[PDB]
C-alpha cells in the first residue's frame, strides 16, 4: 500500500523522472530505501521483500512516470533482474546500497508525529 | 523520547537484563537497531545519531533495566566507546551491524 503523499512528475517522459521523484519526496524515498533493505535481507525473508516490493509498486504510481518498474518480486529467477531494474531506473549508485539502507532510519524517525 | 511500548524488566538486576529485553521486545529492537543505523552514519549526521542515543536512553529506561550505557552521544572522542559498550551491554557481535540495521526496515513497517 501507498497513499499518494506527493503529486505527478512534471517531466513524465523524462530518463531523470523517477531520480528527480526520489531527491524531491520523501515518501518515495522512503519506500525505495525501505525496498534496498528489504532485498539486502531477501534470502531470510521473502515476504517482506514482496511487501515492500508492493508498497514500492503503490508509490511508484502516484509519480506518474513512464518508465515502468517491473520488480517481479514474487519469481525468485526474476528477482535480481528485477530489483537491477529499479537501481538503474532511478539512477542509483548501485556501490552505495548499503549506505542508502542505513538511512531509511534517518528517513523514518522514531518516535515521531 | 521512547513512548514505552513494553514491560519493565522481571530481572533489573542481571548483567542479561539488557540483552534479555532486546530478546524479548520489539520495541526495543526498534530503538536498538535504529541506532546501529545511526551509528553507521555518524561520520555524515552526528544530530541524528545524538537523536537515535537519546531515544535508545528513554528505552532503556522503560526496561527498568539497573545496568547503565552511557553512549556518550554528544562526545565525538567517547562515541566509539559508548557505542562499544552498547554492544557488549546487549550481547550483538559487531561483525552483525551491518545485518541488524538492515532489519530496522522489518520491524518497522510502513505504510501503518
Ligand atoms: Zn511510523
Amino acid at each position: 500500500a501507498y497513499a499518494c503523499s506527493f503529486p505527478p512528475g512534471e517531466i513524465p517522459g523524462s530518463k531523470e523522472c523517477l531520480a528527480e521523484a526520489l531527491q524531491k519526496h520523501q515518501g518515495f524515498k522512503k519506500k525505495s530505501y525501505a525496498l534496498i533493505c528489504a532485498y539486502l535481507n531477501y534470502k531470510e525473508d521473502a515476504e517482506n521483500y514482496e511487501r515492500a516490493a508492493e508498497d514500492f509498486d503503490s508509490a511508484v504510481k502516484c509519480t506518474g512516470c513512464k518508465e515502468g518498474v517491473d520488480l517481479h518480486e514474487g519469481n525468485p529467477e526474476l528477482i535480481e533482474e528485477g530489483f537491477e531494474k529499479f537501481l538503474a531506473s532511478l539512477k542509483i549508485d548501485r556501490k552505495a546500497l548499503g549506505s542508502l539502507c542505513t538511512l531509511f532510519q534517518k528517513l523514518y524517525a522514531i518516535p515521531h508525529n
